[PDB]
């Protein structure tokens, strides 16, 4: 199975899923003097007042706190995206140490973690139709940095002992995604891929500039996750990142300048 270590990592990842070495693989690293501001571009819209979480579930690879995606209640649109993309859950990516984790980079700086909220395009009916398109999924991602804790990220913090291991999960409704956002919305966009197997090209990514800090005890929390299963030799859920890929033939957007 897929994952995050020396036989199995992302160097790895290519021969169970090709698209790995595609043309528009993320993550990416954001070289600010060569992204571009956009005129074109319009206002981001997220609208998570209506959120309605579900469940946290320890995948293996990182936990993701789901939604109910049967209606509009979390979306996010506007900016470089066309229509309505639906929250349907979102997860992060961090390391070992602060000075790694992030997916993204700026200007080749690793942030200590990474957060992102998965939405799929409600055109195309479902998920499963979604990331069948080229515009199926938009993915806003949220640089973490280490500092000061991060209140809106304590109640998922304070539930990862429930799901320490693989395959667990546990209830984990009334989450507010609005309490991960950091204040501006600046961002740089391009068309890029899931960064996890299957890899699919079909995600719209938004990451924004200005990153969340949360504290050093957040995140030795995130670090005392497993990636085994209950009962198996204890691996730590660490550094659980893909590192940046070649931008290939593509240019990347400001939206702010
Ligand atoms: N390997 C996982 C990858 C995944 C991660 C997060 C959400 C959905 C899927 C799969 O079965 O999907
Ligand atoms: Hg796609
Ligand atoms: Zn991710």
């Amino acid at each position: 199975h897929w994952g995050y270590g020396k036989h199995n990592g992302p160097e790895h990842w290519h021969k169970d899923f090709p698209i790995a070495k595609g043309e528009r693989q993320s993550p990416v690293d954001i070289d600010t003097h060569t992204a571009k501001y956009d005129p074109s571009l319009k206002p981001l819209s997220v609208s998570y007042d209506q959120a309605t979480s579900l469940r946290i579930l320890n995948n293996g690879h990182a936990f993701n706190v789901e939604f109910d995606d049967s209606q509009d209640k979390a979306v996010l649109k506007g900016g470089p995206l066309d229509g309505t993309y639906r929250l349907i859950q979102f997860h992060f990516h961090w390391g070992s140490l602060d000075g790694q984790g992030s997916e993204h980079t700026v200007d080749k700086k690793k942030y200590a973690a990474e957060l992102h909220l998965v939405h799929w395009n409600t055109k195309y009916g479902d998920f499963g139709k979604a990331v069948q398109q080229p515009d199926g999924l938009a993915v806003l991602g949220i640089f973490l940095k280490v500092g000061s804790a991060k209140p809106g990220l304590q109640k998922v913090v304070d539930v990862l002992d429930s799901i320490k291991t693989k395959g667990k999960s546990a209830d984990f409704t009334n989450f507010d995604p609005r309490g991960l956002l950091p204040e501006s919305l600046d961002y740089w966009t391009y068309p890029g891929s899931l960064t996890t197997p299957p890899l699919l090209e079909c995600v719209t990514w938004i990451v924004l500039k200005e990153p969340i800090s949360v504290s050093s005890e957040q995140v030795l929390k995130f670090r005392k996750l497993n990636f085994n299963g209950e009962g198996e030799p204890e691996e730590l859920m660490v550094d659980n990142w893909r590192p940046a890929q070649p931008l290939k033939n593509r240019q990347i957007k400001a939206s702010f300048k």
